[PDB]
């Protein structure tokens, strides 16, 4: 694993083929989780931020960007979307959250909380994920599709099987975050594919 | 009853079941009222923020969001409709208030007066109702349509039986109503019906 | 006659009834005059906002606005124009000058000046008026329009039979006009016909 | 031959009649200068802000605004053109130099320099002018066009047979122009023609 | 060679004529580069801001401005393009740097990061360049083309042989650049033709 502390990712180009494979050790499936990161992008058109699918179940966990100002969430094919004011193009933090017992999604964008949503009451979201940054999966690892591709930087991630309060979302977003037991941008166990580039993050 | 103090009820998604009724022992004709409360929502679209239907009447007191920026009481039946600038989305605090005598409503968003406008002098809003958040009724307690449903988060929800004056509603505002004797958010009576979660307010 | 302080006139639906006549003993034709209120309406369609008829003589000393950022001034028929950069819907305070001397009008909103217009220099204002707020007069005292009429809160009303210098205007715009010898709220003679009702100003 | 310190010319209505002629007593054709004043207008036709003609030259110098956020300078028929972010309506200070040996034009707004442009290089304005504010010449002191003229305040208009450096353009800006030798507000030798009225300057 | 600093280049009007040749002792190829420079354009149309080709080859690294909020660099024919919110006109501070071994190129306008973009990882930049301000090349040092020619001024150019980190990039936007190998403003060598006019630089 890999201490990626003050660097991003950078997709440096649109493309069928570039891509991150992240590996987590997770064998339960999630009944709460929160999933936070960093991203810069330029696009306007629709793009993936983080596909998670599991062997025959596509969209099993995605967060995904339709347009400018609408986050959408999605829990096993089922979606939810909520809108905010913000600048284009801009670095964004994003923080979202799910808790099965209620089915309430929380998105937090720079710190601010967007409307909740609800889905996927009582769901479980399926173990044994293939999670990949860059594009969007239509199958178990593959089946991408250059006009969902994330053409930008992605820096510090983060992903909790907990759902965080508001005080740690806030932490999260300031640059002290807690450490994470499903993803963690400190011991990141990583596969780049394709044109992926390392690079220090100069934008936050 | 229940003190929902720093509480919303979630409305998580668009439906015509999710609903919330609210319990007032009011038997006797409204002369004069205040209603404020804090809403959440991402909706374009129009919705009921606050729908009280008594027997044979319809729209009997009605507060409805029309689009953004355009604010809407309904007294027995008939209209009235104010402008206001407001960001979207946003959340916003709203007081309403009419009195018969001279038919004046007054809408205050975030503290700040809309222009009066009147209607109904000389009316008594009847007693008995049915008052239902999330969805807008045409009956007496039901008739819902998806497309005036509310989805989004609704909070601090307070009824007098008075016309508050402006230092009132301030304090409203700021978070320390004066006491309210139809509906009180710290000793609320409801019924949650559908998908209705209560949650925290996180967003004042 | 009535004091006025920290009361309006509200002007509560578009109608073709509702309307305060202002009587003023003025029996000498004027040569100057300053005119100041303060106006608050979410129309946006044109209105009239103090309309000075004679015998025989219509738009004899009119103040209007026909679209959001432009005032007008009617002195015997002929107007002149000017324009301002205003936010929408917002109350305003509106100050109007004129001298025959020069012909010079002055606008003033919110205390800023707008450019200045001319018009009708050497004229008269006929002696004798009907004066009314919340309708356009088309005869003496009355021919009214639906299309026209204000629907809004008015108050801080005084008109003075000289060119008020700037820091007079500012004056009056903070709340404390010098003393005013034609038309003065503190101290005005009206008669309410319609639907009018005298409610405390809450916007300024 | 007056001081008019503290007062602006008013041409306050479209004509194709009313201007100022400004007569200098330097007879010398022009290989430098600098010209500044302020103006307030609300047209958002086209308009002449100065205009300087010889016999049997038009637009030998004029400084003429085409529509908001453009200011154009011609020299010997010829035209140059910058933009500026302004709001509209504004009162607004322009200063404008030009220099023979570069052919450089430099615009400054409000104290900001404009993008410098260039044009007749070498050449030499012609002496013996008429030089008017109101209208736009066609001729030797005439041939207006009421669609070119001007409508609004004029005032603190300066010339020099110099190019200012970028401290005495900041001067004249804020209130303390340096003595000027073509044309000096403090000293000026001017004639009315039509319908110019002189009014204190209430805007700066 | 000529200490520029306090002066810019003025290209004052369209042609197909005017420009600058820089001149450098580069002659071995350019694995690694960064290029700031000033400039302030009304232009709204497309615009080369510099120019280098070499023998046989067009557009081997070229500083494109296809419109407001878009900046492009080519690197040996191939192109990336990343945006950013800008106001127009305005003067504008922009660093571009390229690094071959992982193909990354980062734009900073007025001192803010872009996201970054890739190309031609692995390529050599050509050696013994014509580098021309004014004018887009499409032969060694010729072959312009008006509808894409610089008007406007620029100043405070450098280009070294390394990619600067955040804080170098830094100092140069606010007036205090390290030292630059490849082209320094403080150390200039040029060529003007046609017409090019040195001035002092105001606008920062
Ligand atoms: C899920 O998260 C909620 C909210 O923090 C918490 O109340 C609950 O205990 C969590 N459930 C599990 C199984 O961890
Ligand atoms: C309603 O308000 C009016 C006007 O102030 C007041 O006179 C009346 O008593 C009020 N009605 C009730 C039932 O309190
Ligand atoms: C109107 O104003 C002018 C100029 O100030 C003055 O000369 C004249 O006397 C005034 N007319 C009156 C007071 O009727
Ligand atoms: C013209 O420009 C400047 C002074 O503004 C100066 O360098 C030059 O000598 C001037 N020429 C004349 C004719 O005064
Ligand atoms: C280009 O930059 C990288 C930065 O690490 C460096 O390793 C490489 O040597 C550079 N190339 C040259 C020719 O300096
Ligand atoms: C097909 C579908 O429902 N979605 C959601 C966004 C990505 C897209 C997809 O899976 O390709
Ligand atoms: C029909 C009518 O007047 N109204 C008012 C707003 C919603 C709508 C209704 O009751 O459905
Ligand atoms: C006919 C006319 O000139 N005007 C001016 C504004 C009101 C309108 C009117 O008198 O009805
Ligand atoms: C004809 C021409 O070139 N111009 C310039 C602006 C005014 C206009 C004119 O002289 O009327
Ligand atoms: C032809 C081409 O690829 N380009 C790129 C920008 C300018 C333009 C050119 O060389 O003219
Ligand atoms: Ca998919
Ligand atoms: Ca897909
Ligand atoms: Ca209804
Ligand atoms: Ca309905
Ligand atoms: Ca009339
Ligand atoms: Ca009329
Ligand atoms: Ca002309
Ligand atoms: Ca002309
Ligand atoms: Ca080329
Ligand atoms: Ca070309």
């Amino acid at each position: 694993h890999t201490d990626l502390s003050g660097k991003v990712f950078v997709f440096p180009r649109e493309s069928v083929t570039d891509h991150v494979n992240l590996i987590t050790p997770l064998e339960k499936p999630l009944q709460n989780f929160t999933l936070c990161f960093r991203a810069y992008s330029d696009l306007s058109r629709a793009y993936s931020l983080f596909s998670y699918n599991t062997q025959g179940r596509d969209n099993e966990l995605l967060v995904y960007k339709e347009r400018v100002g609408e986050y959408s969430l999605y829990i096993g094919r089922h979606k939810v979307t909520s809108k905010v004011i913000e600048k284009f193009p801009a670095p964004v933090h994003i923080c979202v959250s799910w808790e099965s017992s209620s089915g309430i999604a929380e998105f937090w964008i720079n710190g601010t909380p967007l409307v909740k949503k609800g889905l996927r009451q009582g769901y479980f979201v399926e173990a044994q994920p293939k999670i990949v940054l860059g594009q969007e999966q239509d199958s178990y690892g593959g089946k991408f599709d250059r006009s969902q591709s994330f053409v930008g930087e992605i820096g510090d991630l983060y992903m909790w099987d907990s759902v965080l309060p508001p005080e740690n979302i806030l932490s999260a977003y300031q640059g002290t975050p807690l450490p994470a037991n499903i993803l963690d941008w400190q011991a990141l166990n990583y596969e780049i594919r394709g044109y992926v580039i390392i690079k220090p993050l100069v934008w936050v």
